[PDB]
Order: structure tokens, then sequence, then C-alpha cells
């Protein structure tokens, strides 16, 4: 069920338009926030950052 949505996604943005980059950037930049949750978890901060980045993840 659309499990390979990594090579296709990067493709679309590559097909649709280049301007998408600057867009996907903010999306890929957020992917890091999810990584900060691990270091933020130190004090349930992940839910604080996630809620800021994702706005739903809230830790997980």
């Amino acid at each position: 069920r659309i499990y390979k949505g990594v090579i296709q996604a990067i493709q679309k943005s590559d097909e649709g338009h280049p301007f998408r980059a600057y867009l996907e950037s903010e999306v890929a930049i957020s992917e890091e926030l999810v990584q900060k949750y691990s270091n933020s978890a130190l004090g349930h901060v992940n839910c604080t950052i996630k809620e800021l980045r994702r706005l739903f993840l809230v830790d997980d």
C-alpha cells in the first residue's frame, strides 16, 4: 500500500515543479524536529517541540 513513497515523493516534487524544493525543504527541515524529540524527551519536550513542528505528533 504505497510503501515506496520515498522515491516517488522526491520524484513528484521533481516532476511537478522545482519551486517545490523550497517547499519540501521546510518539510524535510521538520523531519529533524522529530529527531529532536529524542533529545527533547529529556523533559517531555518532544511533545512541546512536536506540537510546534508537527502539531499533532505530540511526542509520538
